């Protein structure tokens, strides 16, 4: 059905997924939680933070459960930040270890595969989240943390991607293929390799428009491939609004973690000590 | 109305109820939470006592936002322990600051103060907790901590909080029967058996006063005697957690070294702790 080195590329990248994909967060610890107890600069970015409303549920070993419901708009909007930047960044360590394991991403010049990881970290991050959405309950299921939201809210892209991407109901090995064609994107600012890595990405693109057509006879999934391309180009852009109203809220109140930092702009790789290091060190 | 001594009996409870009664408990911080994370006899009693009152935690914030705990079901039923004992421990200090400032009490020997709060400690502050009692909601309201009921009234200790509750009885009231139930005589290790007697009866006749005094005459002509009856079923109940308190620290260690005095783990050689609460 699938050329020898289509099956090949598709098991690399499920076996990556497999071995950076903490899907139960069970070592995700030691994040912060909220406590027990200039006009348009604050008010722009109070307006999209309430469609991403969501209530926090910590269950435990022994069967206990933590519900942490959040304030009502009214400084009390950023009080989940510090848990999500915690969070982002737990997810972006699984990421750049994704990154890792696929052998055509080693073999790039160190400076891109920061300059990869740099602009498809926000996309990978809610690809990865997507598989832990539910849509019937509105919430993200990440094993032990579990994160609830609170019409309207579909106005609101980033929710909109999550409804729209879920309906589709894709494999993981169509959900994995999406991750490498967006971590392959040749024109990401920095790259040098922009043949290279354009060669890499229309190989990953062709691999999953031939695994749809041997595995989706159902007319449900007309037109699949061209759907996940349009859903990608839309992440994208997405991803440009949601890391530029980020810096806002960064700028007013400060709550990206080290790593959140060089990802933001806050020698290329110099000024990326950590995501150089966590390059280097091995899975 | 009452007696010029009897008024003075009640002003100067109703002050030590006001002077040691944080109601809104603004003062009960730095207090330890349930983690996000033979001897088969003696876990047989364990489990039998937890499960008999499970309840859950909410926590209200400053802000606005609430966070709410949900116990486990049946080294599990052992996760609200030290929080409660952060709980008691805090409220059985106001129970003896509350006696320190009773003319009546600082004039008892050390020892007898000592015997006193060791029998009446669980008894005023279950007391105290009946104050904070939502019987609608079934939650104790201590201010931003609240303590919601898991779906009872078989507990003897859960009717206690519904019948005294059901009584709706004044502030004074329920300083009265604080007296009562701290200056009974007949508590382990009491030596002035008469004196602590003479002083209980005057609580008493000073309860049954108020009462004929503020109350219509025929509709509570037997509330004292179910004052009464509601204190001696409590001293049941004293006996009964105590010991089941006892069991549960044997297999799993929890009290805090002034609750370990409080429960037997020269009488103010044992009671150090007690002891050096009582002379500041
Ligand atoms: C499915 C979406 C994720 C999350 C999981 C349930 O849903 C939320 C729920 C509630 C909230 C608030 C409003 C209550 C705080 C926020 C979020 N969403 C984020 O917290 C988030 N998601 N991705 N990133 C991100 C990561 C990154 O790389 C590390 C770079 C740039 C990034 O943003 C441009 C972030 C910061
Ligand atoms: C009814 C109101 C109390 C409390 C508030 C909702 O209800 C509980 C709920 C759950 C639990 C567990 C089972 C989940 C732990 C326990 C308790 N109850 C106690 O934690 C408690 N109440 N009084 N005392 C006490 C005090 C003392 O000196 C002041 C001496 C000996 C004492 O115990 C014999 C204690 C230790």
């Amino acid at each position: 059905g699938l050329t020898e080195e289509q099956r090949m590329m598709i098991r690399e990248l499920m076996d990556a997924q497999m071995k950076t994909f903490d899907t139960t967060f069970s070592h995700f610890k030691n994040f912060r939680l909220p406590g027990v107890l200039e006009a348009a600069k604050w008010s722009q970015v109070r307006k999209d933070l309430c469609s991403l409303k969501v209530s926090l549920q910590l269950r435990g070993e022994d069967g206990s459960v933590w519900n942490y419901k959040p304030p009502a708009d009214s400084k009390e909007i950023f009080s989940l930040l510090p848990h999500m930047a915690d969070m982002s960044t737990y997810m972006f360590k699984g990421i750049i270890s994704f990154a890792k394991v696929i052998s055509y991403f080693r073999d790039l010049p160190i400076e891109d595969q920061i300059s990869l990881l740099k602009g498809a970290a926000f996309e990978l991050c809610q690809l990865r989240f997507n598989t832990v959405f539910n849509a019937e309950t509105g919430t993200w299921e990440c094993g032990r943390l579990s994160y609830c939201l609170e019409q309207q809210l579909l106005l609101e892209p980033m929710l909109k991607f999550h409804y729209m991407l879920k309906k589709l109901q894709l494999h993981e090995e169509e959900y994995v293929l999406m991750q490498a064609i967006s971590l392959f994107s040749p024109d990401r600012p920095g790259v040098l390799q922009h043949r290279v890595v354009d060669q890499l990405q229309e190989q990953f693109a062709i691999t999953l428009k031939s695994y749809i057509e041997c595995n989706r006879p159902q007319p449900a999934h007309r037109f699949l491939f061209l759907k996940i391309m349009a859903m990608l180009t839309e992440l994208r852009s997405i991803n440009a609004q949601h890391t530029q109203r980020l810096l806002r809220i960064q700028d007013i109140h400060p709550f990206a973690t080290p790593l959140m930092q060089e990802l933001f702009g806050i020698s290329l790789t110099e000024r990326h000590k950590i995501l150089h290091r966590l390059l280097q060190e091995g899975s």
